């Protein structure tokens, strides 16, 4: 049997079967393996438009995007525009002396500032509303020991990176990033000439919704991808060698842990976890009380050898997932057009990639 044929059979037994079960409009599901790349696609873009998931469908990579601040963040750092042991205030400067400004990059991109929740409030919308709740921000935790993933927390390191750039952070993704890393089709702002290949997402009802704009939403949540720019990113992941030095030393940063919670290493963006890893690993990283509580940190005591790494995305109307394993040379990216439960997303990425010969 061809290997193309045996990983499509792999993912329509592991994947396929959640799209009658969550009632999942479109899906996208990409393989990479010893840089060969293989793309399976479901079902359809938009209902109404009868429009079939193709290799030119954009989906919202949700939280996903954060692998995206995160790059952009260690170009920076390798770059000397910044160091992680600076604080906003040395970039932002109407933050300069202010209690935020006690609270470094690093803390900031891996969610230990010790005051920041999953979300701004609703009425944060402009600029002028961010700077002042920054402004007016203060501790509560101690700094760097408990872990909240944070939106506000990663926007602002995002933010911070721009202004060391000299650019928007949509430039920087669009007009650095994106190309440093080969990827074609990848958009904080989908332009109207690329509007037709933009997926509806899917709600709980199946009505078709898209993302709404929101205060640093760009680094949080904000880029939006198609099937093969992802693979070509999870590629790049898995050979950062094979690219220029400057995104080079960026991927590699977002690989380094920088601490634990328990089994899950946080690294910047990425989650990684010592390989192999088991399953109960894997789902134990997106439990409630990882992904919506505090939780005290602890410092890396064993630095395993191998690796792996995912994240997970959600937006209103769409999922994502992304994993790899370096020792492995393989990767995978699913994306659906509606949310289906993380769990569901991990395990079959997880039997697919462990059954790939």
């Amino acid at each position: 049997t061809p290997k193309d044929q045996e990983i499509k059979k792999l993912v329509d037994q592991n994947f396929k079967p959640l799209l009658e079960k969550y009632d999942v409009p479109g899906m996208a599901v990409g393989v990479i393996q010893n840089n060969k790349k293989y793309e399976m696609y479901y079902g359809l873009q938009s209902v109404q438009d009868k429009k079939a998931v193709n290799s030119n469908t954009i989906f919202e990579l949700g939280s996903v995007s954060k692998l995206f601040t995160a790059t952009a963040g260690g170009y920076a750092k390798n770059k000397g525009k910044i160091s992680f042991d600076d604080t906003p205030g040395k970039y932002w400067k109407e933050l300069k002396n202010t209690p935020i400004d006690q609270v470094n990059l690093l803390q900031l991109a891996t969610y230990t500032s010790g005051n920041l929740a999953l979300q701004f409030p609703d009425e944060v919308q402009t600029d002028q509303q961010v700077l002042t709740f920054f402004k007016d921000w203060k501790p509560k935790n101690p700094i760097g020991e408990y872990r909240q993933y944070s939106n506000p927390s990663i926007g602002l390191f995002g933010k911070v990176v721009a202004l060391s750039m000299n650019k928007p952070f949509d430039q920087v993704l669009e007009k650095t990033i994106f190309p440093a890393l080969g990827l074609k089709h990848s958009y904080v702002n989908v332009p109207k000439t690329q509007m037709q290949n933009y997926a509806f997402g899917y709600n709980q009802e199946n009505q078709p919704i898209r993302v709404n704009p929101g205060p640093l939403d760009a680094p949080a949540y904000g880029v939006k991808s198609t099937l093969p720019d992802m693979l070509s990113f999870i590629h790049a992941n898995l050979n950062p060698q094979k690219y220029p030095t400057d995104i080079q030393r960026a991927i590699n940063e977002t690989h380094q842990g920088r601490y634990q919670v328990n089994t899950m290493y946080q690294a910047l963006g990425w989650e990684e976890f010592s390989y192999p890893a088991t399953l109960q690993t894997l789902l134990d990283s997106n439990s409630e009380q990882i992904v919506m509580k505090p939780n005290k940190v602890t410092a890396i005591s064993k630095e395993p050898s191998v690796k792996m790494y995912h994240k997970t995305g959600s937006t209103s109307g769409f999922g994502t997932y992304v994993v790899f394993i370096p020792k492995e040379n393989i990767g995978l990216v699913m994306l659906t057009n509606k949310r289906i439960p993380n769990e569901e997303r991990i395990k079959a990425a997880y039997v697919v990639l462990n059954a790939i010969k």
